[PDB]
């Protein structure tokens, strides 16, 4: 492993995004949906947000998969996992319309007892060194299998990824915008002209930059008001700021 080599956007293959981890609920009646997105950072874990986990933080109740581009059909290559351990952020909380320390860790395992390993649709997503973020303006890419439209009932059966560019703390603290809801441990980001956006079911999922020739795992799909809405972006966990809690459970 060499590490990091939707309203709008495209659809995709696993190829063009190896890192993504498509995390699945086994519920009480034995059907099995789609909780939300994730990326893996080591071979034995992959990051996600709490939000996804906190009203069913139950391990044996999740599956995770990796190289997979479609939602509910297979693909070949793809690797299936239980989850070994469920760490959510104790001091998560979204007591307002933000989320804070929406952060969640997932140690993986399969039943033949093996952690992830490198293929061509199986690769690790760098992690940013302390506090070290792209410039505001930067256009990142973010990926999930989440709605095409806010109104839509149905969720794409293809996996899908657009540009968005990263807003400045001063911008996205504005009070059109989210005002103090948005703190310093977190991302903004958004289409200049709010036409392509993260949305339901894209929680969890990365927000990838490029950073010394890195994909780096800048942020975590969080939380917004509505998908593509004016002055109303996408907000993510700003990873860079997470770095010793990840580091205090992975080691
Ligand atoms: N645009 C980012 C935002 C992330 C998920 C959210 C939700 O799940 O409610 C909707 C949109």
């Amino acid at each position: 492993f060499q590490c990091g080599q939707i309203i709008g956007g495209e659809f995709t293959t696993i190829e063009n995004q190896p890192w993504f981890a498509a995390i699945y609920r086994r519920h009480r009646g034995g059907s099995v949906t789609y909780v939300c997105g994730g990326s893996l950072i080591s071979p034995c874990w992959v990051i996600s947000a709490t939000h996804c986990f906190i009203d069913y933080p139950k391990k044996e109740d999740y599956i995770v998969y990796l190289g997979r581009s479609r939602l509910n059909s297979n693909t070949q290559g793809e690797m299936k996992f239980e989850v070994e351990n469920l760490i959510l952020h104790k001091d998560y909380s979204a007591d307002t319309l933000a989320h804070h320390n929406d952060i969640a860790l997932l140690k993986i395992r399969s039943k033949e007892g093996r952690c992830a390993q490198p293929s061509r649709t199986i690769q690790t997503i760098c992690l940013p060194s302390m506090y070290n973020d792209p410039q505001f303006g930067t256009s990142c890419e973010i990926t999930g299998f989440g709605k095409e439209n806010s109104t839509d009932y149905l969720y794409p059966e293809q996996l899908k990824m657009t540009v968005v560019k990263l807003i400045s703390h001063r911008e996205c603290q504005q009070p059109h915008y989210y005002g103090s809801e948005v703190t310093t441990k977190m991302l903004c980001a958004a289409d200049p002209q709010w036409k392509t956006d993260s949305c339901q079911g894209d929680s969890g999922g990365p927000l990838v930059c490029s950073l010394q020739g890195r994909m780096t795992l800048t942020g975590i799909v969080s939380w917004g008001r509505g998908c593509a809405l004016k002055d109303k972006p996408g907000v993510y966990t700003r990873v860079s700021h997470f770095l010793p809690w990840i580091r205090s459970h992975t080691k």
